[PDB]
């Protein structure tokens, strides 16, 4: 156990990163001693780690202080009406141009088309508006059907899931 839990901090200590957002994450999971917490933290890790390539792959900025999307189009200097409160995990704005970024994961198709829906939805909901201040939304919506990712190999990946899980037993 003492061993397994030296072996998944060994596991993640060694993954570099290039921002604080990651940086804050190992260290919220590098210190946990609890099972419950340690694979709570794990996890956490792993879904910024899909947030992170979403958005270098769809080449948006990594929303990494929750901003809303008043706020985001503020911080560009963009003036918005009311609108619909959404925090998305990346954007871009290009001129007038606005890409709003969520990302999931889904394993089950069924409910890979339901949650597929529904973050669109959550988009959509903002065209209207966005557009009455002359900005065109592009939503984009990165379902995935696993945790796998460019961050960290996925032996790493499954090896780190499968001691977490393993933590919580004895
Ligand atoms: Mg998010
Ligand atoms: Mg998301």
């Amino acid at each position: 156990m003492e061993e397994d839990i030296a072996c998944v901090k060994d596991l993640v200590s060694k993954y570099l990163v290039d921002n604080e957002r990651l940086s804050r994450q190992k260290l919220a999971f590098l210190v946990q001693t609890e099972p419950r917490m340690l694979l709570m933290e794990g996890l956490k890790l792993l879904s910024l780690c899909i947030e992170v390539d979403s958005c270098n792959a769809n080449g948006c900025e990594h929303n990494s202080e929750d901003k809303s999307v008043e706020r985001i189009l503020h911080d560009h200097g963009i003036l918005t009406p009311s609108l619909c409160f959404v925090v998305p995990d990346g954007y871009k704005l290009t001129g007038n141009v606005l890409i709003l970024l969520e990302c999931f994961v889904r394993s089950s198709p069924a409910n890979f088309e339901q949650k597929y829906i529904e973050d669109f939805k959550k988009l959509e909901q903002l065209k209207e508006d966005l557009k009455s201040v002359d900005i065109n939304l592009i939503p984009l919506i990165d379902g995935r059907t696993s945790f796998y990712n460019e961050q960290i190999p996925d032996w790493v990946n499954d090896k780190l899931r499968d001691t977490l899980f393993s933590l919580l037993k004895y």
